[PDB]
């Protein structure tokens, strides 16, 4: 289970997000970084369109992020299996999204 903790905001399961990708008859575009989901439906044409930021779309990118890979298997809402390097890295891409998109809920698994 989760927390029922959405009520402005929402709450979204990693597995659940993975269909908020953008290409089922385009639905609205998530992507979430270390439990923080912003909304990307203003960079559509990057995230869920078939875009190069594909692999966020609808999914949180965090792992991926910090090891600056697009590969899906590594893409995963999961920070606590590399280290503060690691970490440091997706905490640039956090900041990057930060600034742009907000955060419109949370990740939960």
């Amino acid at each position: 289970m989760g927390h029922h903790h959405h009520h402005h905001l929402e709450e979204f399961t990693a597995e659940q997000l993975s269909q908020y990708n953008g290409t089922d008859e385009s639905k609205p575009i998530y992507v979430a970084i270390k439990g923080r989901v912003f909304d990307v439906t203003t960079g559509k044409s990057f995230y869920g369109s078939g875009g190069d930021y594909s692999m966020f779309a609808g999914k949180d990118a965090s792992r991926a992020l910090g090891k600056m890979s697009k590969n899906e298997e590594d893409v995963s809402p999961s920070l606590e299996g590399l280290t503060e390097k690691e970490i440091n890295t997706l905490n640039d891409w956090e900041t990057k999204f930060e600034a742009k998109y907000p955060v419109v809920g949370r990740v939960v698994s």
